[PDB]
């Protein structure tokens, strides 16, 4: 029975290594993987891959590996696919501890913009999360942190941290997690996952797939969104993508609105995100 190597690069940025049959569906490694973290929930979390485009794709557990990694290596990422609004209301510790490493990676990456002192805050929890109680002898007027923060690291940043690090004495490693996640959730792009499109005039937008809906940014003035009960149907044709809304009370008539991807391929990964996300937070 033949088996090929599997990579995933975790969310310490360690790498998990396993064999699966060749023929095997996505969940197989799935599986393997999440049982390596001693994770329960995992209905949260996925694996994804860069495709011959170099575009993240969430692995289909439901499909064999080799068709969809194609041509390319057997080297994925663990990832959150569906960020819970109420962190709160997950059963184990251990899920919110993955949620805040994908977390600090969304904010060091910059996906997650973040003010100056939420950036602190966050940092403060982990630090205390992670090393425990503030220590003055580690730490001098000249202290910068192993641990990133922030997509930029200043000395003012690292100051605060340290700051709002000491006022977190006697803080178990669970409680500053759940305290991390309790800032993070509200951060207006927490979760959102971003395409770039055009509107059916050729206005640039982006399309943000989260809990709340499909939102509609434009610039700095009007985002739209649509939450995902009123989506009766999503769709996509050639380089285009449409949702159906539901007809709003009294009107005659349904609506679709059209948008414009990148390619073919962009348009087939935003339809099946959005599908996933209306069915996930329709039972969640
Ligand atoms: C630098 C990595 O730790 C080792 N390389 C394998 C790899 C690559 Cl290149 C890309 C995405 C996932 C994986 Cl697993
Ligand atoms: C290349 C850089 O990311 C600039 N952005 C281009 C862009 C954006 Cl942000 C949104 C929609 C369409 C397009 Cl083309």
């Amino acid at each position: 029975p033949k088996s090929m190597q599997c990579k995933v690069i975790l969310l310490d940025g360690s790498e998990y290594t396993c064999d699966v049959e060749k023929r095997s569906r996505g969940q197989v490694l799935f599986d393997k993987v999440c049982e390596h973290l001693n994770l329960l929930e995992k209905d949260y979390f996925g694996l994804t891959y860069r495709d011959a485009e170099n575009q993240k794709n969430w692995l289909d557990p439901a499909k064999e590996i080799k068709k969809q990694v194609r041509s390319g290596a057997w080297h994925f990422s663990f990832n959150v696919k569906f960020y819970p609004p109420d962190p709160a209301q997950l059963s184990e510790d251990i899920t919110r501890y993955y949620l805040c490493l994908q977390l600090r990676d969304d904010i060091v990456s910059g996906r997650l913009p973040c003010s100056f002192v939420t950036l602190a805050l966050l940092g403060s929890y982990t630090v205390q999360s992670e090393l425990g109680d503030y220590d003055p002898d580690e730490c001098g007027s000249d202290y910068i942190s192993e641990f990133r923060f922030a997509p930029n690291h200043t000395k003012e940043l690292e100051d605060k941290v340290i700051e709002l690090h000491k006022s977190h004495r006697g803080m178990t490693p669970a409680e500053a997690e759940m305290h991390f996640l309790e800032n993070a959730k509200k951060l207006s792009m927490y979760g959102v996952d971003l395409h770039h499109a055009k509107d059916s005039e050729g206005v640039e937008i982006m399309l943000g797939v989260c809990a709340s809906g499909l939102l509609i940014y434009r610039d700095r003035l009007r985002i739209n969104r649509f939450a995902w009960p009123k989506v009766l149907k999503i769709s996509y044709k050639r380089n285009n993508f449409y949702i159906k809304i539901r007809p709003g009370e009294f009107e005659q008539f349904e609506s679709t609105i059209g948008f414009k991807l990148p390619n073919h391929r962009a348009a087939k990964r935003l339809w099946k995100v959005c599908v996933e996300h209306h069915t996930f937070f329709r039972l969640l």
